[PDB]
């Protein structure tokens, strides 16, 4: 089941993400449910916004929010609902929403799945547009949702981000 | 598995449904498999035409077919086959086609997922453009097959649809 | 050429529609060049934002901005780019953007292409959610644009989309 | 413009192809406007049914029906509206329609554009399951539309078809 | 999960194959791993190419190259990942890749799902340009990918294709 | 029609492409009939390839092999067939068809529709992947047609790029 993945080969520089949403797609957000393994529909979003990139968590792992670790991957073509894809961490979008301590993982496909992100190291090698993009997307997707807001911090660092998931990964193994 | 998915939260006015078919598909009927829980294949479809609304069953229950109760979502995007979406019954198709007695249960997105449908109480709030196309679906999409077909009786109220459910829930508990 | 389409069979009433962006598009702005008729890319849009509904303008017409008058077409299928459809106006957003005074009307299939929208009468029998949805995109759209701006002033009915359309008309026959 | 294409490289064997609707689309019927060259909405489907191969017309001919006579032409991928594709054809559907006597012909890509269809000589080379389709297609697709209707007359032989164009041709050569 | 399927009803002429990659998709391959039953993303291929067919393996079968034996199902609308469909082998592509022998089996869907392919007995009885595009495909997707390869014998029959499906089987049941 | 668009607003930095293929598309060859300005179907081609970005030529131009001079346009989304995007060149794959020499520049989106590319000077910067795959394809895509064939001489910088572009207006200008 996808309950059984992972959180990854070698935490926290070689991780695997469950993918939940894919990229450009019709604004349906999909949660795994930690029940059945399934994919259920969690809302139907209001605003005309889409996820700009994959989006999903990697699992075995515990945001405050009380979900996985959430992570955006991009790809050169949307990954299906359900699938696994082997990531290196790059960056983080610092933010919390109402449910807790919220952070965003960016995290780009694996050497060894593709060459193309090999010269993605860190943050500042994503391109400016995706991260205005992405962090304008968290900012607004939920202004038409009565009680569901969010708050953004900002960009870091990979080295922020591999933190992130190893401190999700603890909260997870003991909570 | 999607096996495990509970039949709902509170049947029969909060129900979870197990989508097969999306909205506005190719003609490829998917059954899942009762054994596996696995999304297999069941007929290439041989007319032009596509299921009105994203199609599948309530799980836990049973039809005089032999399978669960069929139930239609209309959603503003189609559903992933495979996802579970949360609903809440407003009016059925009574009907009954070669292997028994064969409602469609037409059933709406939970509030809870979005206000959209929050309008759609009982059977005449549904467009009558949609029941007009759900209906005409039903009657010829069978009409290439031999040996397959279908016999429309007509739409009745969400009251129906709900004892629809409870009927096919206690089917299932003890058969 | 789409140069030489009809305003409408009888303005304001009915009215035709050259459609440029398609409902639930990537996000490409394409506009359709005075000079040779042809659909040119205006701009790739910056924001994870898709137009919540077909989007065009109607010919021989003329706003403040400088270009013919927008619509906003609802169907129950995405319209092709460079497509033509006969409408009825039913409401309108008032705004302004950095060029000129610029209402986005609303306008539903004309009956005579489908009877799904006679029930749209005027403005109020729009769903809300997509009123919402419509000036939730204006607002944003463009917020990761510099120099670009919106701001809007409010839904009116569909006599003033009428009005609208009239004063358009004339602007257009003698400038 | 479409309205200066040629009716074929060699009537009745060579021709041209205007499509006006991809195979396997929404059900949205477009129409070349005689006047301007656009492609105007027609019609929004009532039914839940789909062109079971692209659809359109050989310029420069007329039927019964008043309109340039139809054609089906079956392509290993969707075509683009508006485009116009070199076929040869095989076969015709005979059938009348509210509006006339209203011939569907059945025409393959020029075996210059593709070897597919070069063993398609005659109607019976076609896939018994495509003209069953093809027929219960336009024997329905009106089904929800009061006021029109359709008669199948039946299929007839790429002689047949041939026959049909070139009284098509003349039909509109004078009149 | 995917991990139960059997390998057929009646192994070698009726068989089920679990679809990985559907037909004119991306070029994303997925592999169902075998431990977790999850479709993960092997690759992201770097080739301008799709697979020809749909494409993906006999569950409880061994290959040489380590994985079960690969197949390839035309059909007429593309399958979802992950989904299973029962079909018939009529002929295979023998091929070796750097990770062992690979054949890849051609099986049409079985004629309880439809009757299109009833009339594809062997494997002569496949397009030429199929079976040229698919073997065109396996020569050529890898070509960007350093320390890949493939080496295509030939095309044999279904005799040989289904030879191959039981020496897989066998190969699984004790190693 | 796209009979008059204009070469561009300042030849060769600052051109206009029109677009006959979008990028990851079905393999349809599109051409752009210098009679009608209509989009007609040139090939239906036979290997499962794919253009690697949107494909077009530059109006008004003319290369060896007769036809306007060929572009690859990368872009975010893929573009509408018929539609013109304002470009910038930065490279040039040197080639030759069996119908003359046959360059393909690569000119990236003009910063006016967006700062996306701006980044993109010279060809060093294009993905080294993107040119692999770009150079692969030409190599292979006609490999099942008969009679026809590519010679891929090689990857050159912008000036070539731009010197190209000279050239073939001048050939327009006066044959
Ligand atoms: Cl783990
Ligand atoms: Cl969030
Ligand atoms: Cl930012
Ligand atoms: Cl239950
Ligand atoms: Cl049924
Ligand atoms: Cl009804
Ligand atoms: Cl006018
Ligand atoms: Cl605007
Ligand atoms: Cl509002
Ligand atoms: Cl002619
Ligand atoms: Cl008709
Ligand atoms: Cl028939
Ligand atoms: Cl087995
Ligand atoms: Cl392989
Ligand atoms: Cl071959
Ligand atoms: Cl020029
Ligand atoms: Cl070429
Ligand atoms: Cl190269
Ligand atoms: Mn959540
Ligand atoms: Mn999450
Ligand atoms: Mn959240
Ligand atoms: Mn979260
Ligand atoms: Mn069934
Ligand atoms: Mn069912
Ligand atoms: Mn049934
Ligand atoms: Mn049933
Ligand atoms: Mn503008
Ligand atoms: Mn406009
Ligand atoms: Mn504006
Ligand atoms: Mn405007
Ligand atoms: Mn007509
Ligand atoms: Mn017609
Ligand atoms: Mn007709
Ligand atoms: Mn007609
Ligand atoms: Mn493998
Ligand atoms: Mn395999
Ligand atoms: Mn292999
Ligand atoms: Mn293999
Ligand atoms: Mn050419
Ligand atoms: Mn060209
Ligand atoms: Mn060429
Ligand atoms: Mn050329
Ligand atoms: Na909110
Ligand atoms: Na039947
Ligand atoms: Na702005
Ligand atoms: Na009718
Ligand atoms: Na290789
Ligand atoms: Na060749």
């Amino acid at each position: 089941s996808l309950l059984n993945v992972p959180a990854g080969k070698d935490l926290p520089e070689d991780i695997y993400v469950v993918i939940e949403i894919p990229a450009n797609a019709d604004p349906i957000k999909y949660e795994i449910d930690k029940e059945s393994g399934a994919l259920f529909v969690d809302r139907f979003m209001s605003t005309a916004m889409f996820y700009p990139c994959n989006y999903g968590y990697i699992n075995h792992t515990l945001s405050l929010d009380g979900d996985p670790v959430d992570v955006l991957v991009p790809t050169p073509y949307p990954l299906q609902p359900g699938s696994v894809t082997r990531c290196r961490p790059v960056g983080v979008l610092k933010m919390t929403d109402e449910a807790g301590e919220d952070a965003k993982l960016v995290a780009v496909p694996h050497s060894k799945l593709s060459k193309e992100y090999d010269h993605i190291k860190d943050v500042n090698d994503l391109p400016e547009l995706l991260k205005a993009q992405i962090a304008h997307f968290f900012e607004h997707y939920k202004d038409l949702e009565k009680g569901k807001w969010v708050k953004v911090e900002g960009w870091e660092n990979a080295e922020a981000a591999k933190a992130e998931i190893v401190a999700s990964f603890e909260r997870a193994k003991n909570k």
